[PDB]
């Protein structure tokens, strides 16, 4: 992997363990949470290389994602390639951009605008891009490039990347996750 960055945003709301040199991490939020966490492992600068992962992920009670997650500095954007998830589909509610096919499934693609919300520069206004896998799974390869190229026709800057990680996020309910990046 060449993992050089640990993502920890409110990981203390649950039990986050990781080992950078093995590329593994776990997160348990068995009791539930009612605030947002995002944890995981990755690289201080994102790129379009494929990511292969393997996970156990149990969050059917939970507003949660298992996703490639990362940011672009300018135009400021937060992005997700959601491989599996719980009770909430961000594309149910956001503006639809269409569909992309990659790595064995279609993904619905959507975007949203967040105003004065926490971001890599503090509090600011940014765009979100989502690809949500139609056949959810917890192991495989994500050909990031196919998503970036599709989003780029819709304004995604597709360069000037900040961090990028394989992540678990939850903001409600309980669940459990253990992930290896290969």
């Amino acid at each position: 992997a060449g993992i050089n960055y640990v993502q920890n945003y409110n990981g203390n709301l649950g039990d986050f363990t990781y080992d950078e040199s093995a590329g593994t991490f776990s997160m348990y939020w068995e009791d539930g949470v009612s605030s947002n966490f995002v944890v995981g492992l990755g690289w201080t600068t994102g790129s379009s290389n494929a990511i292969t992962y393997s996970a156990e992920y149990s969050a059917s009670g939970s507003s949660s994602y298992l996703a490639v997650y990362g940011w672009v500095n300018y135009p400021q954007a937060e992005y997700y390639i959601v491989e599996d998830y719980g009770d909430y589909n961000p594309c149910s509610s956001a503006t639809s951009l269409g569909t992309v096919y990659s790595d064995g499934s279609t993904y619905q693609v959507c975007t949203d605008t967040r105003t004065n919300e926490p971001s890599i520069t503090g509090t600011s206004t940014f765009t979100q891009y989502f690809s949500v896998r139609e056949s959810t799974r917890t192991s495989g390869t994500v050909t990031v490039a196919n998503h970036f190229n599709f989003w780029a026709q819709h304004g995604f800057g597709n360069s000037d990347f900040n961090y990028q990680v394989m992540a678990v996020e939850a903001w409600s309910g309980a669940g459990s996750a253990s992930v290896t990046i290969s």
